[PDB]
């Protein structure tokens, strides 16, 4: 009965498919972080030997393939309802067979990315010479198919953050983020899901808002490119157009938020009149706080931070 154990995180394959081929190729193929909502701190299913789940889904669009497979199962022993448990996390309507997911490849030239473009970066390729393209776009739940898009997506939330839970999308307050990469396909440029980030709008008494920053997902295989830098660069830069927010801050600041935080509020800053190397010599002033506020929507207390760290370089 021991013998029909699996751990989840390597049973669980995840592919963004872009042509045929990946589904064969298994460098598309990336693991859970994390399964422990479904399964318990001990990330184990009962009841097959030889555990296979398989989320494929459109590198752009997300259509969905979800397919459980097994050598074996215990089926008066029950095995654990692994179906059930994924249905919960992901949207109704995926397929159930590579076939179905290839034809819906084919429908995939049409897919486009929601809302409104607001920067296009490059990043060099490891390889070096080759540039990929990417898009930032914000969107909302008015924008037709990101209700749709934003169930589909929302599932990796489950698989790579530690803490993770679903947003009420009917809250209004809710801004997203989405980043997207270019490719070519046969002549044709597609746009491929490679991240998002949720930023509420707090309310703030009586005209104002102060963003926050509550989820940010970089999928597996962009990771290590830059792009939370860029995102929050971007939200930086879009929020900067509205006199009536504060300031951008996130709800959750780990290490990881601090660092990225760091890194962007720097690039940022150092180019600004208020912190120049001799500003920078006289001491922290009130003028910075100001500046940075106005100039990037940037928090009183992160001013404070960004000094030190310019005040040093010197
Ligand atoms: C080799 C590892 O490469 C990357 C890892 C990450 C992770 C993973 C992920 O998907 N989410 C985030 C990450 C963080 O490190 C922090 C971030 C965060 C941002 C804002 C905020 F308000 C709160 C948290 C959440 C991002 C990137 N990236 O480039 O963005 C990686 O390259």
């Amino acid at each position: 009965l021991a013998e029909y154990k699996c751990n989840t995180n390597t049973a669980i394959e995840l592919k963004l498919v872009r042509f045929p081929e990946d589904l064969e190729n298994d460098i598309r193929t990336f693991f859970p972080e994390y399964t422990h909502q479904l399964f318990g701190d001990d990330e184990t299913a009962f009841g097959y030997k030889g555990l296979k789940i398989l989320l494929y889904y459109i590198a752009g669009s997300l259509s969905t393939m979800f397919r459980v497979e097994y050598a074996s199962k215990v089926d008066c022993v029950e095995a654990d309802d692994v179906e059930g448990k994924i249905r919960q996390i992901i949207p109704p309507g995926f397929c159930t067979n590579t076939n179905d997911f290839l034809s819906l490849l084919e429908k995939e030239v049409d897919f486009k990315p929601f809302g409104t473009l607001l920067h296009t970066y490059s990043v060099l390729s490891p390889t070096g010479g080759e540039n990929f393209t990417f898009q930032i776009y914000k969107a909302d739940m008015t924008c037709r198919g990101f209700r749709e898009y934003h169930e589909r997506l929302q599932t990796f939330l489950m698989w790579f953050i530690e803490t993770a839970s679903f947003i009420d999308v009917d809250d209004e307050r809710w801004h997203y983020f989405l980043v997207f990469e270019k490719y070519n396909k046969d002549g044709a440029t597609l746009f491929a899901t490679v991240g998002y980030m949720t930023v509420y709008n707090y309310y703030v008494y009586p005209d104002k808002t102060r963003p926050r920053v509550s989820q940010m997902l970089i999928l597996t295989p962009f990771q290590g490119q830059g792009h939370g830098a860029q995102l929050l660069e971007t939200v930086h830069r879009y929020y900067t157009e509205f006199p009536t927010v504060l300031d951008i801050t996130a709800e959750d600041p780990s290490k990881s938020y601090v660092k990225l935080r760091d890194f962007v509020l720097v690039k940022l800053c150092q180019d600004l009149p208020c912190f120049s190397r001799e500003k920078l010599m006289q001491g922290f002033n009130e003028d910075m706080a100001i500046e940075a506020q106005q100039k990037f929507k940037i928090n009183k207390q992160h001013a404070r931070r960004v000094y030190e760290i310019l005040r040093l370089l010197v």
